[PDB]
């Protein structure tokens, strides 16, 4: 319990003992000599490899290293919950901009540093290749799985082929024959019970759709709508009355299971919709004006069920309404899509980059689209079953990290060109010695290079064009091509290790309480 | 095995081990160079630059520490509740002023450390700049948010683009649009219930009808006056019987029922009014005949409780009229406005000095000269919500000194030429030799300039005194002026850093008792 | 005091200690020396020869060995899983590939240590002598009995000394007599209800008439059958018209409704038949027209529901015909006995080799050409009855695996041949050291047959190998021959062998989470 003021270089060897043994966790399970770590439960182990899976289990005993520890791994769990994969170049390139830790005093070459990391990640955003069509995303699929499959290869890629960004889904069956391609439209969101009496079924919870008239308090509401009673009773056995929110529900359920499960009962649902974004507000309006729930409405409480703004029942379009433990529709035929999808459709001119502020934006706004495409994998046995199972769905990641993202050439190649680009660098020689030992020290994340090839070589920064570029592509002495790594991760990943690479340096206490 | 005493070398090196881990912890977060503080919470750990919760987080284990810890970090937070800011520089200057380990002696240095710190503070609210316009305010914004939130600044900024000091909000928000700017007509100040039921309303305790009467008393009325037995006769079924009056309540106001209970229907009042200023004769002049809500009465028993001359049912004026929490007017003709040019002749004069007695009827003209903003932000989650709100409560704080006291020039500028004013002060060896010493080590103000641009080079602390720090200079390595901290900060804190450098180095023991 | 990272060289020196008294904890068992084990109960004691139990009983305490030793004692219990016995061969040669603490790396000895493994199972493949007949199980008995009780000998090879290869059963017996063999005529493959309106009986399943309309599918009838408005009124009122699929069984076992609520009075049925294979076409084959059932169905979804080309009652044979929990069929004509032949040749086609992937007909043939042996035990006390029924079901695998596998020649002669591969095969120092090591380090195949006639004499693992083990020959003192484990054991042990001296040296850690 003896947690208080270390004092300070008991601030610097608390974190001197936690970048180096995070970094040695996960730089361990990089490249080709994957050397495993085993992950405990409370239970049996587990042996794994992804850092995803290290960097959510770094647990130290101790109350200081593990609070120091969550905030290492914090970005390295955001950087693969945006996409998947970028989690070891993010806690592994904080530790090699852990050299920055001697200039603490920072304010003379910490300007200058994001202006040449924002010329760095200006030129790793140059020199992206997007595969979109199959010809070298044939090649990634070709050697993602050694040529395994030539059907996986070829079958992701026929989904792919045809119907934009598709839900792959995939499942096991002990029967052999041709795979089940299910482009059946969908449309996924949340929405649940508050009690049980809400839900007009309960073995699947399916809604029974006729004359269904929503109204709508679908902000983040406060106002304890406690006063949802008086158009209820005006819309009894009218229609079967939905209230529909965000998640942003108060605890006025002990004003529903005693008043509108009691007198004042009709066929009554007031539960969520999914997380704050604008298809928060759209997912239930071009299925709403278009397809019977309701217009916009913003976050407020007026209008409550006292009194509509409208009765909108009888509006029900060609779909199918369920409620579940998340509610759906099946087989949408308005062009409900086209009234603000469409509009991020065309927004997807930033593609060419895909800035990060629109990777979760227009990929969050836009990919409730459509097709979602459920198969099963087969087997001759049930092991080959779960060995295909495992191996299909690494193809379907990198397929999709192909498709949505764009795609790099990877291992050191990214990086030596970053490292070119520093030589013939921002043409400032730094006349400050301390920009000049940090352009020095810069040109040195050419280390990430080296700590993933230089296990077998080699990596000098005057020989860029011999091996790191010989031949001309991501190259290790076995075929020196034919590599990709996913964008998301050399360029994020560089992004928010260095904003813990610049915090972790400027860190000099470590205090506790509570609240 | 428990606690104790403390005597005395058990305590001189206790609390010496807690003005050097209370040092070194905020000095680290001054500056440009803000060398973070890992804050345990419950959770997850914060990471911050603000040196308040720092100082909140001073959080040891030994009940010796803890306790001596709180009797430092306890002017930080007196800053809190005055301006808000200032924090970090009144736990560094009284370690710096805690170089009095021995000389706490009565006579002689603290005598010529109360003399000589009142011509300092003579000297700086002497030297205080006129910080009225907004450019500047937008320098301090960076120092106020550690430039955490400039659309706050935005706002604010185009509040004081508006009417000078309105009605300043206080409401959070549960959503994510609209940053809700809103003007209302509001004069606001207090006027509450005795009883409910001596108010015509319940919920707003609003006035029924406009322009109803109010009595001819403001002042105490020492009658004790339950003689309401004419004046009731007066206005019986006619209008609400608005006494006003001073903090004079005996248990008449349980006599009230020689009214209300008793003979007389009529809808008496009696409470308090305004807390402790000099408006004896103003708080019914800025509501009264020079805008028709009442007299202009000085404190007396004149017009006893006996009977009145009139007070009719349309006494008042043609306005917005409605008793509330504190009582609220609309369409304010003109004296709002007088009072508000009495105070701001009083804001031309003393506002160099702040002298707050006497003159801060200022601080409500504003809410008495001014109408309204009412305010809302951005807040997506509770969380964020709140630190946008502590942060937008704390900006407005800068807005006040940048109103009502105005913007000191530069930090240790307001230090550097206070050492000019100690040689202008009396340099002699007075009747005690440690006095010459102690003029010797108050010519150690200039600690706080070489700390913070030893934090940037160059802390040349005693060539700066002659010519290159001056004016608003703090010379940093870029452009040697245009830094200007906060005024009641740098003036509040170092009155109460004395105070705790003369305490925390008299202290003696510790004892443990439970009263 | 609690767990922990360990990192790195605090976490060779703890799996250098759990692969050493693993090792020389089942090593010791190893031979005619047969050195017991005291494993600890809730009991009394229990002493063992048994390396299954000295592999589930390796329990330490301190978290991190027992987590290590959790995927060590994996792979032999997997191997008991699959034959019974082995466990002391992979949990020995699994040390002895454990001189890869070093070299752990990918590519010259991972490609030599998976291409250099396959020549040498390839080698080893061919090295197979059939042991089948029961002269060979009688060499099989005189060791894989581990020489507890050789009255279930006497059972098992009455069991494989009749008829070949019946439905060997699974029963236990606690009570005093009734060694029990006997046989059936039954064939018993999976098909059983969805739905208990679809099998003619609901308490035995027991068919209701003999010679009924039974339609045969295999495969994925994917018309959604709900449509069985004139397939269903071929037989419209007439019998059960039973159909069977495989696994497919989507969203239309809901749409039985169609005839079990709506018109309809016969009693459909629709469920599996056997799993995953490419055995549909056959599968179907012996189960119909060929012997008279239903009709031989292309693998498709040909034939939708709408109509047949006509069910008859008499659609059935005249043999005993009833869909069960898995369906029955008695006095079987010839196509079990053609199908029998066919798979005979195809069981003597690879089973040299012995591949399973590609046989597996033979699976069924078995169940399909015999019919069936019940068996019962004599337990004299349900202890030792557990006991003897856990013997008693090991040695029929070991039956099976000299009835579908074969009985190689002895126990190290397998590895003093097989390193005779590696002169025959490449011996070179090829194009890495590394490699040249790799094979000299494959040339510790030796071990086994060392350590193992070494422990009475001699250990002369160079001497033996050209002649003096040949053939069937682990020298001892006796008689230098006529000794033999098995097959899958020496060969499938060894690859699951290999897997963790592939895995528990390219481990590096040990960390903790909860999921």
């Amino acid at each position: 319990t003896e947690i208080s003021f270390t004092n300070k270089n008991d601030t610097r060897e608390i974190v001197d003992e936690v970048v180096e043994n995070a970094f040695s966790s996960v730089c361990s399970t990089m490249g080709p000599n994957g050397n495993y770590v085993v992950i405990n439960q409370l239970n049996s182990p587990k042996v794994t490899k992804d850092g995803v899976s290290v960097a959510r289990a770094l647990d130290f005993n101790e109350a200081r290293r593990n609070m120091i520890a969550k905030i290492i791994t914090e970005p390295s769990i955001k950087t693969d919950a945006e996409v998947g994969d970028g989690t070891t170049t993010t806690v592994f390139i904080t530790y090699h901009l852990y050299q920055k830790f001697k200039d603490a005093m920072s304010f003379a070459n910490t300007r200058y540093l994001d202006t040449l990391i924002k010329q760095v990640l200006q030129y790793i955003g140059t020199l992206i290749q997007p595969g979109e069509i199959e010809s070298e995303m044939f090649r990634n699929m070709l050697l993602t799985s050694s040529n395994y499959e030539e059907e996986i290869v070829d079958k992701i890629l026929d989904i792919y082929r045809e119907h934009k960004n598709p839900n792959i889904h995939l499942e096991k069956s002990p029967m052999l024959p041709a795979d089940e391609v299910k482009m059946t439209k969908e449309i996924y969101f949340e929405g649940s019970f508050p009690i049980e009496t809400q839900v007009p079924a309960n073995g699947a919870y399916v809604v029974g759709p006729e004359k269904v008239g929503v109204v709508l308090i679908d902000g983040s509401i406060r106002a304890y709508p406690t006063q949802l009673i008086n158009a209820l009773l005006n819309r009894f056995i009218d229609n079967p009355v939905v209230l529909m929110a965000r998640n942003f529900e108060p605890e006025v359920i002990a004003a529903i299971n005693n008043e509108n499960q009691r007198l004042g009962t009709s066929r009554i649902f007031a539960y969520k919709v999914n997380a704050a974004g604008l298809l928060g507000a759209g997912t239930i309006d071009d299925l709403g004006r278009l397809l019977n729930i309701g217009p916009v409405f913003d976050v407020n409480s007026v209008d409550p069920a006292l009194v509509k703004y409208n009765d909108v029942t009888l509006w029900l379009g060609r779909k199918g309404i369920l409620l579940d433990k998340s509610i759906e529709e099946v087989e949408s035929r308005a062009d409900s899509i086209l009234e603000g999808l469409d509009n991020r459709y065309e927004a997807l001119g930033i593609i060419e980059r895909q800035t990060p502020i629109g990777r979760e934006l227009n990929r969050r706004i836009g990919r409730l689209r459509a097709n979602n495409v459920t198969i099963k994998v087969t087997g001759v046995t049930v092991s080959d079953a779960s060995e295909r199972w495992a191996r299909y769905e690494d193809v379907m990641k990198a397929a999709r990290t192909g498709q949505q993202f764009g795609v790099i050439p990877g291992i050191g190649y990214g990086y030596l060109m970053a490292s070119k680009w520093l030589e013939a660098n921002v043409p400032q020689q730094s006349d400050e010695k301390l920009e000049k030992c940090r352009i020095g020290l810069i040109e040195v994340l050419r280390a990430q290079y080296e700590h993933l090839t230089g296990h077998d070589g080699s990596a000098e920064n005057p020989i860029f064009i011999d091996l790191v570029t010989g031949q001309e592509s991501d190259t290790p002495m076995n075929v020196y091509d034919n590599a990709a790594a996913t964008m998301i991760a050399l360029e994020g990943a560089w992004q928010t290790a260095k904003t813990l690479g610049k915090i972790s340096n400027v860190m000099g206490r470590s205090n506790t309480n509570y609240a």
